[PDB]
């Protein structure tokens, strides 16, 4: 997996646009943790 940042509306390294932060890295459509809604990861 290829982390990107956090996925909490009120935290540091805030993402806001997972797919965005992932696209920024040329990664594939990322998403937010499935069983840990807090950090986002890419679908690599």
């Amino acid at each position: 997996d290829k982390l990107i940042g956090s996925c909490v509306w009120g935290a540091v390294n805030y993402t806001s646009d997972c797919n965005g932060e992932c696209l920024l890295r040329g990664y594939k459509g990322g998403h937010c943790g499935s069983f840990a809604n807090v950090n986002c990861w890419c679908e690599t």
